[PDB]
This record gives structure tokens, C-alpha cells and sequence, in this order.
């Protein structure tokens, strides 16, 4: 494993192969989850991108949060989908976290600390243990079917996963970068494999 | 009793059944109150909704705080209506108190801990204690004929009620979250009847 | 006498008799004054209405503060009248001060602790102390002939007077509430009769 | 001398009449100037008026400081012009420093303590030193042919002059009222001839 | 050498001749490097200018840092070219850095301590070490060819050169101007000739 702290992957250019695939040591099926990462792209007001894109092999997007063309944070788990709206946006690197609970199906997002509206999204589901997690590109079959239009341009990093949702205070804490320990998938000691043309440099933002 | 602090009841689908019902220990007939509460949602700008219902089996819009749309809050006592018009709303948690007298008609309404304009309405009217509470919906029977088009969608707490008008220096200090005793209807004390999909998470506003 | 501190008139109502009329021992003619006030309405936007109204019997707008839809403060002595233009403005409390001395007609005009730019108005003239000083309306005569549409909604208060130019310092001691001793028309120690429907209440202003 | 510490000039009619003519005890010809007031004036939305007017018995406008309706200041010397565009201004006083120097014809404009571009203006020129000053109005002739419509209307003071160009340190400290010592024209110390209506006030900037 | 601290190029006109010739004592071909000045223009919403132009007898573009009208910041190493767009631009000073490094291609573009989305430009490629480096103008030949429709009008200074990429830390650094040292251009240390009229002054940013 390698501590990513401090660093980011940077995906500089538009294409069908710059990915990483990240490695969960993840074995029962989750009921719930929280992800949170930064990314920064100029992307947003020209076309969409995938962000983070998690597929089991029977479902291509098993958790996927997109960014839509001038509509904002496609957000979809087992397919389903739910928007965001985020009417306008600034060019600045934008933190976000998200979290699902099949119990209720009550998504939470937040965006650089604020939260969201609480939405309902597949209630009683559950999240596949056996996931490719993908970076930098949005993912049509387990692990591939890329499509360019669709990769991330920029860069991603702290890419942190809890098998719970994570307390608003939780989440306050991550964006200041409080203390925390992920369970799933810990960018202090992440477990991936790089493909293509992409590089880890510095984190632009703080 | 429930202590909800740091708890909101969370309605994430448009229905005609999610609310909840909140009973209050009154006796007497209120001459003045004040209710202060916490809502967030994202309906202000597509459609009006019910944020605060209190009907009494004459009057099924007893004291009704109505968001509707492109207007503003809606206030009404006894079926007779004023508007505090907001030409501007954006997506945020937003915290008000409500207060009304009927010695003088006197309404004062406080967003976000600004007061708006004194308004007068049914100076020497009386609200009834034989009262149905409900949170989530707009009821035009004494606790039913809900109108899902009038339902709130999001989050709703800290729903206190006084039965007298707290001066300026009592709402600054429930806008601050200072300690304060209601005395008809108690967050930190409430009782409470939850209907439908309801949930109870943790409060996103701070 | 009446300890006005921290209350204010409300004028929660439009019509043709709410007013009150406040009274001035004086007795020598003013060569000059100052006169501050706080006044809260919404109305700025619809229609115009008198802030302060000062007359005497010779001259129904002895000193009159109005303002004028969509141009803003009317400032006038002894009929004539000039304009200090706010070419947009937000409903908020707003605390005005103004000033006149007959030996330049110089008027200063301060809103929210900023000046306007003096101005020159009716050098040379006197104010009579021979004074029916008014709130809520507009004189057309020296105690009445009031009209509906220039009648204040909403809340005034702190109206005080002194016989002379205060100087900025003074006038930023005023803004922010430091010790000050008016000699005309004193908030603390007022005389005043209150005439129909007009309710004394907590100031919504800090 | 006069000590104008905290007072200003106040111009509150348009006239061709009411100016204030400033003495220099200037005998040698100037290779550099700086020139730093406050003024207060309404006018810059409606017309161009002279804020600060140079002139020579050869030449009438040997230094200008004027403001040209919708295009910004205009700073002239020796009858040649350059314009600091201000496309967006608003009513509050405003100080600027000027500073000039014929060894290379920078010109230096500030506004506000923020440096405006350097430009080149009249390189290798001299200004006079038999020069008459006046504000409140622009002349054609060395004390004369002024023109209403390019009075002041408003407030003029804290007007120094040095015989050479600042550092922005110096004009930092300027602008903060820090020590400083003129030695053309000290408002501080001035020699003035005050002709027409024209009042001194107690400064309404700080 | 001259230690220019404090001290910035005035380019006060518009003109074929104006410019500044840096000197490096660099003789390895540079695989990264970063670029950091402060400079000062009007001329962003009227035109086009260079702002750095680093020219190699191969490649007259061989680093050039532009400015396109109504687009932004163009970049380009080896006459190739990227755009970092800005699509509002106000008249302040304005700091930026700029890497770039063989290795990657990756550009980093950084303005008032901000940092653009990393870009990736002429990876693999060498810039050569046989340089001329001039400001004020655009090279077209190798200390040539000049057009003054690209000349700056203005100011440029602080201009360091590193044979690296600078970590976003150390440009952090640089920005809020802690101490550095670089390696192949150094302002506190600068060897340089001037040409035709280009001034030495106080620089106006702090
Ligand atoms: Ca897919
Ligand atoms: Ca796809
Ligand atoms: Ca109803
Ligand atoms: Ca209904
Ligand atoms: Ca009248
Ligand atoms: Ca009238
Ligand atoms: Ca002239
Ligand atoms: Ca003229
Ligand atoms: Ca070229
Ligand atoms: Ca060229």
C-alpha cells in the first residue's frame, strides 16, 4: 500500500485509457457507505465527467457520482439516479462527500462543508462486495467500457470510504481534515493500480 | 417524552402521508405565542409547501407557516393571511421565529435572525387549545385531507412553541441557541407521533 | 415624562388617524437643528411616506423628512425641498441623521453612520418653535388633513433633536449609541400623546 | 496660515462664482509634483467637474485634476491629457494622489491608496512656478473664465502638495494620515483667499 | 548584478523598441522550470501583450507567457500552445507562477496564489539553455523582431526563474514572497540590459 497523503492523481489529459483502479479489501455487501474526495477540473461548464465510479459485475454503476453537463452532481446507486442541482459554479478545487443508507435510502451530499437536502434513493438495496473502483474515467462493464466524452480531466484525490454514513460532525471534521479512519478504502494507505498516462503530483489544493 | 436536540425529522419524498403529529400539554386558549423552528429544503423555488400546521377542529388553518412559491412565507391565523415576501431565497438551512398577539394583532417574523416588518393581523381573535400539530403536511381536516403537492420535503426541527411573544432579546438568543424553556411545545422535551416514512437523523444545520 | 429607551412606536397598519404627536418645550425659534431617528417599513419600495413631520402654522412642511418612491429621502425646510437620492435600497432598520443651520443652509443628510453630500437649503430662514411635531403621518395642517398614502407602516424610534449642527463625531456617537443629551426632543425623556390605532413595542433594531 | 486639520471646503451650489484660490510659496520651477486630496461630490454620474486646477499665465490648465462624465479622471499637464478610467464609481469620498515627474514623464495616479497604472505624460516639460491654484472651479485665464458646469459641487480638502513624486510608501502613509510634511502646499499650514459662497465644515470623511 | 528588490520595470508607452534583456548564466538545457513576476497592465481588456518571452534561435516562442484578448492567459513552451482561460478579469496586479517539466508535460499555471487545473503541454520536449529572455515584448527572432501591438504597457517585475518545478508549497511561499532562491533568474541578483526608454521605479504592488 502506499500513503497518498499530500498527493493527488492527476489526469491531464482527455482519453479512454487514463484510469486507476483502486483496491477494496472489502468482503461482506454494504448496507450503507460514506465516500469522500477532492477534485479539481475545468471540466464542469463543457461537458460532464465521472468522478467516482464503483461497479459490481452485475451492475455497471453500482455506486457512481457524476457530474451532469450544467445541471451538477448526477449522484446513482444499483442505476438509480438523483440530481443536485447546482445552478452555478466557480472554478475552485470543490470537496465533496456523500453517503447512502439502504435502511432508508436517505442520500446525504455535501459540497465544501454544506449539506445537501437529505433525498430518498433505493431503499432496501445493497451494495455488491465484489467492486471495481475506478478513477478518472466512468466505467461501462466491470473494470472497462470507458468512454472518453466521460473521463475526468484535472485531478482526484483523498478518495476515503467508510462502510457507514459518517455524522455530519464526521463530515465536518473530514473537510477540515480532522482526524478519521476510513475502513473501505484509506487514501493514508490506499491499495491501487495504474493504467495509462497519469501521474500522482502534490495536492493544488490545501 | 423525546429529548430531539441535535435531532430533525427528515420527510426525503414528496406524499400525502409522510408527516408527523406533535401534541402539545394546553389547556388554555392561546392569546399570543411564538413558534421558532428549524427547516431546510430545496421546494422554495419549484412549488409552496406546508413548513408548520396548527388546526383546530373549527378552524383547520388555526396557525398555518406557508412558504408559497415566488411570494415568500405565507402567515396566517384563524384562515386570515399576510405575506413576508422574500424576492430573493437561496438553498440554505433557514431558522425562524414566528409571533402573534391578539391584544394588538401585532405579527412579528424573524428569518435567519433578521426580524421582518410588524404586520398586523386578527387583532382580538383567539387560537384554540383543542389543537392537532402537524410537521411535514398541510391538513384541511382537524389531522387529515393532506395535499401532497402542499407536503414539505426535507428536514424540520428545534419546532418550539411559547404561548407569548419572546422579545428580540429571547429570539436573538433561540437564533444563537442560548438557553431558553418553551413552555407549549418543547424540542428537547417533545411528544411526539411519527406517521409514514419519517426518519429521525441528525440535525444538518449547526 | 416617558423613558422611550429601547421601545419604538409601530405603526403595523395603514390609515389616516394612526399617529402620534410629540411635544417640544421650546420656545426659541432654531436657527438650526439635527434631528435622528430610526424607522423600519417596507413601503420604501411601493409607495412614499412621511418619516418625520414638523410644522407650524404658517407652514405645514416646516421640516419634513419623506421618503419618495423610487427617488429616496425628500429632505425639505419651509417648503423647499431637495433630494438625496438612493438609487437602490434593502429592507433593513435604517437609521437616518439630518442637519440644517440657517447661517449656510448647509444640509447635512447621514444614513447608517455615511454622510450625504451637504447640500444647500433655505439659508437665511428660521424654523418656528410655535411646533406640531408629528410620526406616523404627513401634516397638511398643523395637526391633521393627514393622507393615507403618505402615512408610515412599520416602526419608528430614537427620535431625537437638537437646536444645532451636530458635528460628524457627535453624529457617529449617535450611530453607535454613545452617551448624548438632545435639548429639543429627547427619546428618553419624551412628551407625547399617542391618537388611534399606534402600539409601543421593543425596538427590532439592536 | 490656517490650520484646515479636519475641516474641509464646502461647495454646496453650483455657481461661477464660489472658488477657493491657494497660495504656493513657490519659487522655483517644478520638475515633479504630487498632489493628494479628499473630495465628496455627487456630480460624477451627472457631469465633469475640475477637482484641482494648476495654471500659468501661459497656459490654463498647467496641472488638471478632472473628472470627465462616464470616462473617469482626467489628469492633464502642460494642456496634454491622459485618462484613469473608472467605469464603475460610487458615492463615498474618495482621496487620490497624483504624482508627476518630467525626467520621465511617468505619471502616477492613485485612487483610494490603489495605484493606477503608470503612464507617460509631457517627458522633459516644466510647471511653472507663477501659478495660481483654485478649487471649486476650472479657469481659463490665470484666475478667471471659469464655468459652471465645470464647478465642484460638494467637499475638497486634505489638498498637499510636495515638489516631488512620493514613494507609495509615503503615499501609503498618506493615505493613512501617517506623518508626513508637504512643502509646496501644506493643508496644515495653508495660505488661502476664500471668494464667493464657500463654507468650512468639519470634514465628513474620517 | 543588481539587486532589484523593491524595484520594478516601468514600460510607461506603447512601443517596437521598449524592452528589457534578462541574462541567465545557464548553460544545461532545462528538462522543468518555473517561471514567477508581478506585473501590472490596462491593457487586458484592450489588446493582447507579452508578459515573459523566452526564444532560443530554434524557436522564437520557446517559452512565451501571453496574454489573449478576451481569453486569457496563453501558455506555451516550444510554439505550442495552451489556454488557461479567464473569462473576468479586473485591473489590479496580478502575481502569477508557471512550471512546466519534460517528464510529464504538465503545465502548472498559478494566479494571486491560486492554481489553475494542471494542463499537459510538449511532453518529452528540452528547452534549450542558449536563450534570450526579454520582456516588454514578443520575440520573433532571437532577441528580435519585436511587434509593438504585443509589447507591455506598464509594469513587470519580481521575475524569478527555477530550473524546476516548485512545489505548491514553495509557491505559496513565493506569492506571499517568504524567502526563496532561485536558481536561473534571480530578481534579487538580475544581470540585464535595458533598451530604448524603460524605467526603473518603486513597484506600486506590495
Ligand atoms: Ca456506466
Ligand atoms: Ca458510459
Ligand atoms: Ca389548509
Ligand atoms: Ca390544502
Ligand atoms: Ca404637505
Ligand atoms: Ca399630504
Ligand atoms: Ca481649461
Ligand atoms: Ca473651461
Ligand atoms: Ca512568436
Ligand atoms: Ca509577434
Amino acid at each position: 500500500q502506499t500513503d497518498m497523503s499530500r498527493k493527488a492523481f492527476v489526469f491531464p489529459k482527455e482519453s479512454d485509457t487514463s484510469y486507476v483502479s483502486l483496491k477494496a479489501p472489502l468482503t461482506k455487501p454494504l448496507k450503507a457507505f460514506t465516500v469522500c474526495l477532492h477534485f479539481y477540473t475545468e471540466l464542469s461548464s463543457t461537458r460532464g465527467y465521472s468522478i467516482f465510479s464503483y461497479a459490481t459485475k452485475r451492475q455497471d454503476n453500482e455506486i457512481l457520482i457524476f457530474w451532469s453537463k450544467d445541471i451538477g452532481y448526477s449522484f446513482t446507486v444499483g442505476g438509480s439516479e438523483i440530481l443536485f442541482e447546482v445552478p452555478e459554479v466557480t472554478v475552485a478545487p470543490v470537496h465533496i462527500c456523500t453517503s447512502w443508507e439502504s435502511a432508508s435510502g436517505i442520500v446525504e451530499f455535501w459540497v465544501d462543508g454544506k449539506p445537501r437536502v437529505r433525498k430518498s434513493l433505493k431503499k432496501g438495496y445493497t451494495v455488491g462486495a465484489e467492486a471495481s473502483i475506478i478513477l478518472g474515467q466512468e466505467q461501462d462493464s466491470f473494470g472497462g467500457n470507458f468512454e472518453g466524452s466521460q473521463s475526468l480531466v484535472g485531478d482526484i484525490g483523498n478518495v476515503n470510504m467508510w462502510d457507514f454514513v459518517l455524522s455530519p460532525d464526521e463530515i465536518n471534521t473530514i473537510y477540515l481534515g480532522g482526524p478519521f479512519s476510513p475502513n473501505v478504502l484509506n487514501w493514508r494507505a490506499l491499495k491501487y493500480e495504474v493504467q495509462g498516462e497519469v501521474f500522482t503530483k502534490p495536492q493544488l489544493w490545501p
